[PDB]
């Protein structure tokens, strides 16, 4: 047993607590925009959506700093890893507050939208396999401090290209992975393939991150202006 072990699990899990509410803490809210029918685009639920995209990527970059280390790495570093993870991390974040029985996924503001509307905002022909990633999430029943380690070990990943301290980024993230193994295996004992399971969603996000960065190349075409600018640089 490790003292510095358990009060990382619980730093990074209240990290991500602070920069992520819980769909339970949330305040649905709905709108009645393009509802029923899959259209090409809405725009005004692309700039909704594109808007409460903007302030979760300021968030991510608020749980990063959060994250031991982090900010002991170079700046160039930093930033290589946040633009290389981050939508890794929007994609695990939406997913998480996936409500099966509406069918819909919640944002941090409380917007509850349905799956046409999730399509009518952008995702397009990338909806239903994120909806599906997300169906096949809810088996692991993963709670908040396990969100947290994973998201926090898909950003500090010393495999990015361009990193200049690479193994430097590869020690910090040894203690997340022990520390998930150990925090899993503690609270379901009984179910000792949850660890591996987990680690192999990262590679299951990350092509989902693949086609969400296609899409945007293509949903470019269809809006009037550019993406905001924090949704570019993530996507540089
Ligand atoms: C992956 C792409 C990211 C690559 C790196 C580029 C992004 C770096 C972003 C750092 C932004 C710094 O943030 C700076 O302005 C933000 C917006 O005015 C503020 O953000 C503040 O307001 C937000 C509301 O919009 C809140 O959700 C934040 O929790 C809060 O801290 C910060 O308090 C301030 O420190
Ligand atoms: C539409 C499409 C496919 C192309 C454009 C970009 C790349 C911006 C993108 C980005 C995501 C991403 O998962 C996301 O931003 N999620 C997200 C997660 C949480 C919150 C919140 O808590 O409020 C808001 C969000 F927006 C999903 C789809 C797309």
């Amino acid at each position: 047993l490790s003292p510095q072990l358990e009060e990382l699990i619980t730093k990074v899990s209240k990290a991500h607590q602070e920069t992520f509410p819980s769909l339970c803490q949330l305040g649905k809210y709905t709108t009645n925009s393009s509802a029923d029918h899959r259209v090409q685009l809405d725009l005004g639920l692309w700039d909704k959506f594109s808007e409460l995209a903007t302030k979760c990527i300021i968030k991510i970059v608020e749980f990063a700093k959060r994250l031991p280390g982090f900010t002991g790495l170079s700046i160039a570093d930093q930033i290589t890893l946040l633009k290389a993870a981050c939508l890794d991390i929007l994609m695990l974040r939406i997913c998480t507050r996936y409500t099966p029985e509406q069918d819909t996924m919640t944002f941090s503001d409380g917007l509850t939208l349905n799956r046409t509307q999730m399509h009518n905002a952008g995702f397009g022909p990338l909806t239903d396999l994120v909806f599906a990633f997300a169906g096949q999430l809810l088996p692991l029943e993963m709670d908040d401090t396990e969100t947290g380690l994973l998201s926090a070990i898909c950003l500090i990943c010393g495999d990015r290209m361009d990193l200049e301290e690479p193994e430097k980024v590869d020690k910090l993230q040894e203690p997340l992975l022990e520390a998930l193994r150990l925090y899993a295996r503690r609270r379901r004992p009984s179910q000792p393939y949850m660890f591996p399971r987990m680690l192999m969603k990262i590679t299951d996000l990350r092509g989902i991150s693949t086609k969400g960065a296609e899409r945007a190349i293509t949903l470019k075409m269809e809006i009037p202006g550019p993406m905001p600018p924090l949704i570019r640089e993530m996507l540089e």
